[PDB]
């Protein structure tokens, strides 16, 4: 067990430890590793190779601005990763292509603009992908098959409308996230969001420190009137961004 932490069982707790660095010594055997609330600026490529019966990956709340490629190939019985609160402002390709046991992704509260193309192709098991708090301006590409979310949070994006059925395959969502965004409501394309909306007004929430039914938190930019009351004849495709 490394200095800097506890363990017991298979669980080691490196969390609030003021650590600069993943600390060296961690057992080959450990299954849940928290290294959440400490001030990591980098990660070694290879650092988490040994660590092959990882189920939880806590890198939540440090200080992460970029990660290497292969960081995580060997951590294929992950379920839940962490990686929210950092200042991430990319992700570079295949990061996720060998989790296909994930269930829970967090990536909000970063800096994260896009997203690789092929992202969560692979992740055919993720149930939570909670991507808040960033410069997304566009959907990522890929969550329309993600079948099984419950949860998606894309809340305090940059956001100004959804891709057509991109939400339809999504039959089992029940958290949806979608407040903060300068949703575009001149623009023809907002159209489906709006219809969207309508047809799931149980399932879209807002945060007050936990979550909120309400389907009107979409919001029109400009306005403070919701998207879903938006009517067709008031939109344009000549007035899209
Ligand atoms: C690893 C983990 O459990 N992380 C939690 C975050 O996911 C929570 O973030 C909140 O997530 C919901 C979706 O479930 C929604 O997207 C909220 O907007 C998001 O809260 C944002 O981020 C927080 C850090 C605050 O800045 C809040 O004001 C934001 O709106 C947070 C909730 O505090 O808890 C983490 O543990
Ligand atoms: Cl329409």
């Amino acid at each position: 067990c490394p200095s800097q932490c506890s363990c017991s069982g298979t669980t080691v707790n490196c969390k609030s430890k003021s650590l600069a660095s993943v600390p060296a010594g961690i057992p080959t055997t450990t299954r849940v590793l928290y290294l959440n609330d400490n001030q990591i600026t980098k990660l070694e490529p290879g650092v988490f190779d040994r660590l092959v019966n990882l189920q939880t990956l806590w890198l939540n709340n440090n200080q992460l601005t970029s990660l290497p490629a292969g960081l995580f190939d060997s951590l294929t019985q992950l379920t839940i990763l962490a990686l929210d609160s950092n200042q991430l402002q990319a992700l570079p390709v295949g990061v996720f292509g060998r989790l296909v046991d994930l269930q829970q992704l967090y990536l909000g509260s970063n800096q994260l603009s896009a997203l690789p193309s092929a992202v969560f192709d692979r992740l055919v098991h993720l149930k939570e992908l909670l991507m808040c708090c960033n410069k997304l301006t566009e959907l990522p590409r890929g969550i329309e098959r993600l079948t099984h979310l419950t949860h998606l949070a894309l809340d305090q994006n940059q956001l100004k409308s959804i891709p057509h059925g991109a939400f339809d395959r999504l039959s089992s969502l029940t958290h949806a996230y979608l407040f903060g965004n300068p949703w575009d409501c001149e623009c023809r394309d907002i159209m489906y969001l709006r219809n969207w909306v309508a047809d799931h007004t149980s399932i879209v929430m807002r945060w007050d420190g936990k979550a909120v039914n309400d389907p009107d938190s979409a919001k029109c930019a400009g306005t403070n009137t919701p998207v879903r009351a938006v009517t067709e004849a008031s939109t344009s495709p000549s007035k899209c961004p």
